[PDB]
């Protein structure tokens, strides 16, 4: 009957069964009670997801906060990079993330935030679209990057010769890419955007 | 006689009606009233099809992949961005079925076209590719948002704007007020920007 018991048991679950698979009823079935009993904690699936993301973010510390001394600059770059790893560690963790918006509880962690990055002369817009980016961004790249490599079982792999030569050398770049080098490359440009941005402002 | 017009148009009704997971070539075909091989000439497996419903969308909501005549490279990814947004808003989890697409052999001309222009206007072939990923990626990631939380919103209770802080308050309000395009164009004006810087640093 506690809050902790039930989230870990339902992050277990959805590391075995995956977002879609994911039901209320499954996990009073998982933590044997009756619905009205896990209702108290989680009326339905969305509230589920809800927890399920707080929890993640929380316990991989996703930095929603700066640290003395800490760059704007860096501060996104913190956010986003922590962001991606909280997100990598569960089975469709971007995908929990995905509907998510801040609750009650984080009202004063989501102030703080645009606080520092108004305090570095952006406007209440433009710190809001600047953090609304990052994460867009973030998401986008985990999700891509997961789809992608669904996709690519189930179809055809792509045959090079039939390529046109930039194309060709493209495709030989990506396959050694490697997923990380890409979401950096995205964040850098946001992060130059910014400051070329904030300048003008 | 089945055209692949017809499973098409039937295919995006179907999404509509059912969305991206409880799409299937099983429905499709209940809903065409063909027979499972009738439809698999057309549409092998869920990938094929969702393959060929991303094509449809892009194709009849004329994603800029092409350059006008003159344009530059900061108003041909503007408008890259932009069209493809929208054909990505014209469906149901429309995002999501753009997701897991690639180049098919069709458009590879297309593709070359574009990484040609590119490089011509000063980037180097790797900056091209990148900079294409990175515009697609960010318009990709704020569909998916805005179509989750559209269906998120109607599964949960309403904050209260007056038990908020005042900037989460004026953040809330530009948010409820303005909707999703002016984040979408102030990101892509950010990527664009950057863009210009890594010019300049490989100038
Ligand atoms: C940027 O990281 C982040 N993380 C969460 C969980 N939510 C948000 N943004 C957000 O919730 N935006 S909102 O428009 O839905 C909103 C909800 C409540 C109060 C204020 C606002 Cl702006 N961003
Ligand atoms: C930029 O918009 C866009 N649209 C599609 C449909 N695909 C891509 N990129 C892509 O397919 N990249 S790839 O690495 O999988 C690839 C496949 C075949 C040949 C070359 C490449 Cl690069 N981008």
């Amino acid at each position: 009957l506690d809050k902790s018991k039930v989230i870990n048991s339902a992050l277990e679950l959805l590391n075995e069964v995956g977002i879609e698979g994911l039901t209320t009823r499954k996990l009073a079935q998982k933590l044997g009670v009756e619905q009205p009993t896990l209702y108290w904690h989680v009326k339905n699936k969305r509230a589920l997801l809800d927890a399920l993301a707080i929890e993640m973010h929380d316990r991989h510390q996703t930095h929603y906060l700066p640290l003395e001394g800490e760059s704007w600059q860096d501060f996104l770059r913190n956010f986003a990079k922590s962001m991606r790893l909280a997100l990598l560690s569960h089975r469709d963790g971007a995908k929990v993330s995905l509907g998510t918006r801040w609750t009650e509880q984080q009202y004063e962690t989501a102030e703080n935030m645009l606080a520092f990055l108004t305090q570095q002369g952006f406007s209440l817009e433009n710190a809001l679209y600047a953090t609304d980016a990052v994460r867009v961004f973030t998401l986008g790249a985990v999700l891509l990057d997961q789809e992608q490599q669904v996709a690519k079982e189930e179809r055809e792999t792509p045959t090079p010769d039939s390529m046109p030569p930039l194309l060709r050398q493209a495709w030989e770049l990506k396959v050694h890419q490697g997923a990380e080098p890409a979401f950096l490359f995205g964040l850098e440009l946001i992060i130059a955007g910014l400051e070329k941005q904030l300048k003008r402002e």
